[PDB]
């Protein structure tokens, strides 16, 4: 049986393990998106949101020299008539796949609004929150790849990062972008 | 519950989901899609290292900007492509693609871009064989916007509000994904984490 | 058991576990990690043979001294790997690795070089063909180091006495795995051993 | 159906089968260790070691001439209300995989040192031990190889054995490198 192919020259490459441990931030900093909260004061819509303990939050179950595979940083907001109730950042790192995700709750504005007006004593749960997941699957580095160059692959991988959070935004805003999404259409331009 | 003391007297503490109105408004709102992918970062940083780390060695795109695949103006899609082809000396080109997909709320936008084997790519351009190489694999880099289930009286100026407290997030989340010194592993091949005492 | 002449008679020899501590101390001891493998042993032979016995031939190195591969100081693995990528005449550019693992007080070191096929890089030589050739196998040594349960006194200090006991156990071991003359077969392709009678 | 390859130019090697009958030492010697072991004076921590008979062990059960695929070097050790125990160096050399093991025994020092100071004539079994292996995989010989080229080879992997020792050992000695060891870190240099 004779068969035919596509030759190129090369030999399938030797991959090498993900036996790379990483750095882990001793906290994780939130600075953009609570200075923004504080522009629209910690509201919109019927949402409203609790106001942090700190801008940078700080690590809930990581120990510092022990190695983790999965971590969480923590911190808590509170409110007028507001049940306090935690945001949290957690980073998931294994098998060369590093993911990061951001959960931040809200509640329901007219039970507050309703209860400070009416000058009732209630505090509110939160009623939903909005996640945002980032994710890099940097595994597979070839074998000939030094330490000195995986650094650069790191930053590769971050500017890569910088890129699809751009592309994510991108948009005027004017227009509506992210939330209630439905369908994506392109301007006539 | 607990007790505690009201002025009628002691009165037992109460939990209940009288007055929170939980409904959600349907992800029915239409977003603007960008006539063009800018990948600026990615490719000036692989101009500074000369687009070869180690033996990973990477093409040279058409553009810094991508363009449209599978977009239309005025064509509604819950899914669109931008692409370009990065081309090499001794390398079959390649392309490059950025991939949006928006459904039921989630906005989720991930990157693949290929790279070459350079003990291959050397050998070839070292003892003067007239072959070229295809790609050995790829580096992938994927981002998500959980943008559904906003409530009833949300205002329409008000989503806009929302929109960029989106953007914000993704913004702080990038930069805890690569945040750390570059004298130390934080990104490729990692096995675990380990955040140091001091 | 058996019996024997004690100044109160004749007594009968016994056999007891009293007054013996077995406990053991964790193998929870940071080691050291150099920072670089140096092979300048086997590289200098390589470069004495001219890279070549019989139909293996051998890549030239890239340095003497491999540098680390995904290691990085300050950051505590128990994994860690060194390697440099050997290049030759028409031969596709080929890493060769050395390996160190250190769990639960085992130490083991690897050592994996790649060859070639003499035969065709030599027909691409004569006839004057334009490719190159891709490894054929490799040669591996492993060795290691069985360092576990000290006894619970064993002094800070004392354990690097212990250090320096397990390296000359190692440097014993392999000059007893080469020993012998190199005017008889001593390593490869072994079948069983047989000692001379004279 | 046209499938996709990446080529070099060869052919998949002939390899050689592995009935190459090697050298076996008619004794092991010790000397580096032992040495060592009398300049500490048999003890560290609460580690007591035993002298041995002779620095260079003979074989306990390898007949000269008759190819053995396993084999035992031993020497006893004896010591100061010590009971003798034995030393042992294992050759096990088969399909092309060669390997030696040295595994010498300790004491409680602290059960030794009682009886002597107490002047009492009971004598002590070993609490435990410690091993070192060595192993060379040297399978595979390629066909064209000739006995003068083998030869080389074995000099080859002697050298890359050296050179694991070394890379193994390798360190300061104010440092703690080997014993005990639970994970690698390197210096910040």
């Amino acid at each position: 049986p004779v068969q035919s192919s596509r030759t190129t020259f090369g030999v399938n490459p030797d991959r090498q393990a993900n036996a790379r441990p990483v750095y882990l931030a001793p906290a994780a900093p939130m600075e953009n998106t609570y200075t923004y909260l504080g522009s629209i004061q910690f509201a919109a819509g019927r949402h409203i949101f609790g106001e942090p303990a700190s801008n940078v939050l700080p690590p809930q179950n990581i120990v510092p020299g022990v190695p983790t595979k999965h971590g969480e940083y923590v911190t808590t907001n509170t409110g007028d008539r507001l049940m306090a109730s935690s945001t949290t950042v957690t980073r998931d790192v294994s098998n060369g796949r590093t993911k990061v995700s951001i959960d931040i709750p809200y509640y329901d504005r007219n039970a507050v609004e309703t209860l400070k007006a009416s000058a009732i004593p209630g505090a509110v749960a939160p009623v939903g929150s909005f996640k945002v997941n980032v994710e890099v699957l940097g595994g597979g580095v070839l074998t000939g790849t030094d330490a000195n160059a995986q650094f650069a692959l790191d930053e590769l991988l971050s500017n890569m990062l910088m890129d699809a959070a751009r592309i994510a935004q991108d948009g005027p805003k004017n227009t509506a972008r992210l939330v209630a999404a439905s369908h994506g259409v392109m301007p006539q331009a």
